[PDB]
């Protein structure tokens, strides 16, 4: 049997050095160097071409069929091309070929600012660019990348081993697979035989279905193979190495262990009869439970029992362990470091932790000691049983610091804490209390699980409330910066910040410069950085050491549901982990089962970062189990009513539905929704997207109405932030100096808004911007079908959220110089009315009712207390408090300066005016079952619009809701029908559509008077309605002791 | 015994008809028709370009990185692109892609003088152009490549049939092995059973030693099987076709006939006693000696005698034939054309 060995060839030394206004690309011919015979490089050619990105080429051939660009010379190592240049700066587009066939999969882009010498080297199918022929050769004749995939017990997928005479699976338990002093691969191996991809495999891994399949021997001991390293080796008939790559084993781990592993319970399960510790670690060589005192001294080290069927490790101890600290001491091979790592890791199934999540704690969430009084008999204040129950959902997306960080009426020690919600006599608590009373049904909490991005140790943190001296003590960087002088002053960071405002300008952004430094040592982060999924965050607790957080969190839930009378939605982040690899402090999952829980690149095995951070793999069985088990705890032990999945598109639709059915067995009225944007994972599985979830019951945020009302879209930068006005910024009706939006462009936004107001349904028929009758799915949204939903309960409409510019900030960017503070306040309300009075689920950012501003901050995640300030004492909306973060908003400074001073900053009067308007809109939403139909079929049979077609009046949104005999049953015993009129125009308008119809303004709006959004709305006895500028009216058709004909729909 | 049949999906009917000064290319998505869930055809794009040969295109994108030429629509069967033309005559250069990666190996050249309708269909990695989505679908769920190897009387080597529940050797003397109007494989077959590569075989064909071995039935009439077409078929437990491939038979020809054939003399052997004509043709259905005048006019056509042990054909004529012209008139199945030539 043939020995795999290295080629007896010296390491190459370029042969050709790139000179002025010309580049040199070396092809390192592997087949050429493994051969003692000469090679014909005629067939080899580069398809070279100039584009908007890489244009530095000089005379590139246009013809793709042109194979004329043959090598400029060759040698033993392979050919080379001396490419003529136009400029020594920039980059070039190279497609390396052998005829009219790509040798390198990816289109190469040679950046001359990355390779100073312009002498570069590439290997076939490698995608990578090397500075030397040596660096390439070493890479070529080494164990490199993670190209192979052990997808099941018997199957190994590898394109690199395709058609190769020798294909083997080399392995080493305690060492790396390598070449010896003689250049031989002496390590144990298995012979692989060509096979075809299984039907079962193709289903599981569609993105690898094209990959070359290899059958493992029948004698293969799968279990012991997964105990250490495995390397896929491809060699010549003679045994000269072609390729050696690392193996991605998640597929086989699911195939060998997941069936059994799925049927077990994980964590430190403290029940009657003691505590069972269980961790899934199918590759670990050894696992021990290390038990710690409160002082974190080792009290016991217990080696665990491995179950071979599952690869789960367990250990049973006494009920005495209740409250003990622990970590699992691992002995495991990590493919990133290629070593058998030895470290102590926290439990991924931890339910309680020590300060800064250093140690997991044994806990019993069912303990009365961890429950506020009468927790066991706490019920959901708002129903969620039916689509009509769901449709009533009115969300207020809040953050723990954003709520109480600035509220003085909240006792100091409770500011920025879960317990702040108990401060019954606070401006914030009492504000929420009134919002709840006027119709806000749900509170959405921005990350309250265990975040990684805030130091839970009090003394390693400093906030703006505290002296500047504290900032310097914790932050080394501040002592060596433009603010070093303030360490001596007896003034607070808050103080110093207000001082910097005075001279803050686009040319001197001093407020944000100091803030950047503060932000590294602050208590402020949104928290979209998961450390532990099933433990509350400790920094929002009074004491983060131990169980204290559990009782406090529960105490906040009881206050929200009982004292504020609102349901709870928890924002969840299962799409990523904060870190991976064997070294990061915050890597938990990737330290226990390396290369399993994370989504890795198909070639390199690097953890993908599409989400930001460390992409998780909800497609893998045990991580899907982790997610479900996690949601179970928040469901029954924490009494959460709904969940919002961050970047839900990264999850497989099948997983979301599975988790949903599972959670429904604990709470049948649980609601699931998330961001169902395209994730680009459709190559891997059917993604949980807006489109894919039609009729599933899972809701998605709708960007259709959002973008139409707000104006433009996210990613807008520079003057586009002003140019792209919205229905609510006065797109068309009252243009700003930079605007160029056409009448059809403006009419199309009305079309998208209307569709949204009718719950963004795929089958809803309406009259478009041109007068054509079109289904919702037929109305375009940037190439996509506008409407996509089966029922309005599957859609979440919004005009503000934590991410991106606040509604006010967007209006400040988009409103005409002519729009005075008074009209802009109404512009905010008008924008919000489209959400509040529409069939879809109403969602909004905390603070929109108080004209919230972030002083143009786009991504306020680490912009601290300063930018994310919500003044509950109503003095201002936090507008113009400094230039926002340079890194993300610097590109918009010129636009900010142009708009910043256009209109006055809101005061107590304006904030009170907006709160009154907000309360009006929510009251209206809860004033009739007609506003929240819930069923898509009900929407279609009852909802229609007027002021539609080609001839339409801009900014006028007129919606009619039938309760008349042709619709079916009388839903509202008081009404026969409804009219929503939104005049988002500076000119007052007229409504003759309801000719002779006996209408009346809502009692809600009539009570409001001069403070009503309908203030000035005229309803003539003859059924004619006069709508003032920037106004919203709910005209109701009263029923007369029998259901008459109301406002029947047409087509 | 299970009948091998095509997937329960009706044969497609174009969905889009190419109109004046515009062509239509259909991608017949095999992965897409094998169903379950809806497919995202965003990643799919055509790199279209004008050259000295095929210049009939109207405004083709220059940028190779330009993935903007996404499908003009889709359905169950796969996407389609409505390509705008300059002239209804000539041809166009199409490179079918999924990102910046070629789906069809060869650069397609759509000759409008070969496809009058301008409605054309292609399958990934197929290189071939079909006039219909139907013609493509049939080709997609049919006999492709020559993956199988009949290496000896009893052994058929095929990696494609490895671990598959149904493995068979279908055959047809006078026709091609295909699917009927109902999409069933009605042609006669033999059941193959998993076996291990013989020591004798491994020696002979070291380059195939790793290939999956299958034992032929004992009742198999090797001789008559080599008279026509043979196709290796892999199917599901239910009989849905996974793979259908042509068979490379040189190995079995050496194993069945070469021992005997090696001991004979070939050509138009003019010796004492006359002239013996001998040609080795173990697969030929018929062989005749055609004798010509100097003017190349037929003077005689003589059907030859087949020796079963060797597969050699012979015919004896007088010594008078010294100087006569001749050719052998063959009747033989050629796997390149799939016909009895
Ligand atoms: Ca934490
Ligand atoms: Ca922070
Ligand atoms: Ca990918
Ligand atoms: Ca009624």
């Amino acid at each position: 049997d043939v020995v795999v060995r290295l080629p007896d060839v010296a390491v190459p030394g370029e042969a050709v050095t790139a000179v002025e206004n010309q580049a040199v690309i070396h092809l390192v011919d592997i087949a050429g160097i493994t051969s003692s015979s000469a090679a014909d490089y005629s067939s080899k050619n580069l398809y070279l071409w100039n584009n908007e990105t890489c244009d530095a080429l000089s005379a590139p051939v246009a013809d793709w069929n042109d194979v004329s660009t043959t090598p400029s010379g060759s040698d033993k190592y392979g050919p080379y091309w001396v490419i003529p240049l136009n400029k020594e700066s920039g980059c070039i587009n190279v497609i390396v070929r052998d005829g009219t066939d790509k040798l390198i999969d990816s289109d190469l882009r040679v950046a001359f600012g990355d390779f100073t010498d312009r002498t570069v080297s590439v290997i076939a199918g490698n995608s990578a660019v090397y500075d030397s022929r040596a660096d390439a050769f070493r890479a070529a004749f080494g164990v490199a990348l993670a190209e192979a995939h052990w997808v099941d017990k018997n199957t190994l997928l590898w394109p690199g081993g395709q058609d190769k005479p020798i294909v083997r699976l080399y392995y080493s338990h305690s060492s790396k697979v390598a070449a010896d002093g003689e250049g031989k691969f002496t390590d144990r191996y298995l012979k692989l035989t060509p096979t075809t991809v299984s039907q079962q495999v193709s289903m599981r891994f569609p993105h690898l279905s094209s990959y070359a399949a290899f059958k493992l021997p029948d004698n293969a001991n799968v279990d012991e193979l997964l105990q250490g390293e495995t390397v896929a080796i491809a060699a010549a008939e003679d045994g000269i190495l072609i390729s050696a790559t690392q193996v991605q084993t998640a597929g086989v781990l699911d195939d060998a262990y997941a069936e059994a592993a799925e049927a077990l319970s994980y964590g430190a399960q403290l029940a009657d009869g003691g505590v069972t510790f269980r961790v899934w670690a199918p590759t670990a060589q050894q696992v021990d439970v290390v038990v710690y005192s409160a002082d974190k001294k080792v009290i016991g080290s217990h080696p665990m029992t491995r179950d071979s069927a599952s690869g789960a490790w367990s250990w049973q101890g006494g009920s005495d362990l209740k409250g003990a600290f622990y970590r699992y001491a691992m002995t495991v091979y990590h493919p990133q470091s290629r070593k058998v790592e030895q470290y102590e890791v926290t439990d991924p199934y931890a339910h309680s932790l020590s300060t800064n999540s250093e140690y997991s704690q044994v806990v019993d969430l069912n303990d009365s000691a961890l429950k506020p009084d009468g927790w066991d008999n706490l019920t959901m204040p708002h129903a969620q049983k039916t689509k009509a129950d769901l449709a009533k959902m009115t969300i207020h997306e809040s953050h723990i610091r954003d709520l109480s960080a600035w509220d003085q009426t909240v006792p100091a020690e409770l500011r920025g804490k879960y317990l702040a919600l108990t401060a019954g006599d606070s401006n914030m608590v009492q504000h929420l209390k009134t919002l709840s009373a006027s119709g806000v049904t749900h509170v959405e909490l921005l990350p309250v699980f265990d975040l990684a991005t805030v130091n839970e140790f009090s003394d390693k943190v400093a906030d703006i409330q505290q002296p500047f001296s504290r900032l310097c003590e914790v932050n080394s960087a501040v002592k060596s910066s433009e603010f070093a002088g303030y360490c001596d002053s007896g003034s607070t960071v808050e103080e110093v910040l207000n001082q910097l405002k005075q001279s803050d300008s686009q040319d001197n952004p001093q407020v944000q410069a100091l803030n950047t430094l503060v932000a590294q040592t602050d208590s402020y982060n949104w928290g979209y950085d998961p450390f532990h999924y099933t433990v509350p965050e400790g920094s929002y607790a009074t004491d983060p050491e131990g169980t204290t957080r559990i009782k406090e969190f529960r105490t906040m839930i009881q206050a929200i549901k009982q004292d504020l009378g609102m349901n709870v939605i928890m924002d969840v982040v299962y799409n990523h982990t904060n870190a991976a690899g064997p070294t990061d402090r915050t890597s938990v999952l990737d330290k226990i089962v390396p290369w399993y829980y994370q989504r890795l690149n198909e070639t390199t095995g690097s953890v993908e970062s599409a989400t930001c951070c460390s992409d998780s793999a909800p497609e893998h069985r045990m991580f899907a189990k982790l997610i479900a088990d996690s949601l179970a705890v928040w469901t029954t032990d924490y009494k959460i009513d709904g969940f919002r999945f961050d970047l839900m598109g990264y999850h497989p639709k099948a997983q979301i539905l599975s988790a949903w059915e599972r959670i429904k067995a604990l709470n049948p009225d649980i609601y699931f929704f998330g961001e169902g944007w395209d994730s680009n994972q459709s190559d891997r599985f059917e993604i949980a997207s807006q489109i894919n979830l039609k009729g599933t019951g899972i809701g998605t945020f709708s960007d259709r109405l959002r973008d139409s009302v707000r104006g433009g879209g996210p990613f807008d930068s520079g003057d586009a932030l002003r140019q792209n006005q919205g229905i609510g910024s006065g797109a068309g009706v009252l243009p700003n100096e930079l605007a160029s939006l056409s009448d059809d462009q403006v009419r199309h936004l009305a079309d998208l808004t209307r569709l949204g107001m009718a719950g963004n349904l795929a089958d809803f028929v309406m009259i478009d911007k041109d007068g054509a009758a079109k289904k919702g799915s037929e109305i375009d949204y940037n190439g996509a079908p506008g409407g996509y939903a089966a029922d309005p309960t599957e859609v979440v409409n919004y005009v503000s959220k934590h991410d991106n510019q606040t509604l006010w900030d967007m209006i400040s960017y988009k409103a005409s110089q002519e729009a005075d503070l008074a009209t802009r306040v109404r512009m905010q309300a008008v924008s919000l009315a489209t959400v509040m009075l529409g069939q879809g689920i109403a969602f909004d950012q905390q603070g929109s009712e108080l004209l919230r501003s972030k002083s143009f901050t786009r991504d306020s995640y680490d912009s601290g207390d300063w930018f994310n300030r919500v003044d509950y004492s109503l003095q201002d909306n936090n507008y113009n408090v400094g230039m926002p973060r340079i890194s993300d908003d610097g590109s918009n400074y010129e636009v900010i300066t142009r708009v910043k001073e256009m209109v006055a900053t809101p005061g107590e009067a304006e904030l009170k005016q907006m709160t009154a308007f907000y309360q009006e809109l929510t009251e209206l939403r809860k004033s009739s079952p007609l506003f929240t139909l819930g069923d898509g079929s009900a929407v279609m049979k009852r909802v229609d619009f007027r002021n539609t077609g080609s001839d339409q009046q801009a900014g006028l949104l007129v919606m009619t809701v039938d309760d008349g005999m042709k619709a079916g049953a009388s839903l509202d015993s008081r009404l026969d029908g409804l009219v929503v009129a939104i005049n988002a125009a500076p000119e007052s308008r007229t409504l003759n559509e309801f000719a002779g119809e006996t209408l009346q303004l809502s009692a809600i709006q009539q009570t409001a008077g001069e403070n009503s959004l309908a203030n000035g709305v005229q309803i003539a006895a003859d059924g004619t309605v006069t709508l003032p500028a920037w106004s919203v009216a709910v005209l109701e058709l009263p029923q007369g002791e029998a259901q008459g004909a109301g406002l029947p729909v047409s087509s």
